[PDB]
């Protein structure tokens, strides 16, 4: 499963018990990749039948330069997300929403975040972020958003999660949680 689209092509009318956006680490292939976000979609769905799972593709290709611009990833690429959020809120503004990211792509959804306001906020119930490549900068939370609604996966031995940025196999841990923890914790904010 590395192409979700279930918010793009899904009805209005035929509205879910959630939806989960879900951004990619660099170099990721599709628009969940192949490694944290199939294993988090997976873990949601086992508690959650009736969701939508949509991946942050359009001009997000996940390349490894944009991890050198300001806030770990482009202006488009965040625009993007913010796209996807409000489009969850114009068709499906009763459905709880929560959110993911992975490497380049938790930076993506930080930033993303942190800009939405009022409504569009309120709908996204939990954010889990995995290898958060701007840990240290945000210390450990996404700005303008509640710590509550917030669970940072970083690893000690993963070395984006103190400033350096490389691909690490941090991943392998990674997916653990994501199909376990947080799973859990997005189920339980979505309830």
């Amino acid at each position: 499963g590395a192409i979700e689209n279930g918010l793009e092509s899904g009805s209005a009318n035929a509205c879910p018990d959630a939806i989960l956006i879900f951004a990619r680490g660099s170099t990721e292939p599709g628009n969940m990749g192949i490694t944290v976000g199939p294993a988090l979609a997976n873990g949601l769905e086992s508690h959650i039948r009736n969701i939508w799972i949509q991946g942050v593709g359009g001009p997000y290709d996940a390349a490894l330069a944009t991890n050198f611009l300001p806030r770990g990833t482009s202006q488009a690429n965040i625009d993007e997300g913010k796209r996807l959020f409000a489009l969850a809120n114009q068709k499906c503004p009763n459905t709880p929403v929560v959110a993911g990211g992975y490497s380049q792509g938790a930076a993506l959804i930080a930033a993303a975040v942190s800009e939405l306001s009022g409504a569009v906020k309120e709908q996204v119930k939990g954010v889990a972020l995995f290898g958060y490549t701007q840990n240290l900068q945000n210390r450990g939370g996404i700005p303008n958003y509640p710590r509550e609604r917030t669970k940072v996966f970083c690893n000690v031995g993963d070395a984006v999660c103190t400033g350096t940025l490389i691909i690490t196999p941090a991943h392998l841990s990674y997916t653990i949680e994501a199909r376990g923890e947080a799973a859990r914790f997005l189920r339980d904010r979505i309830r």
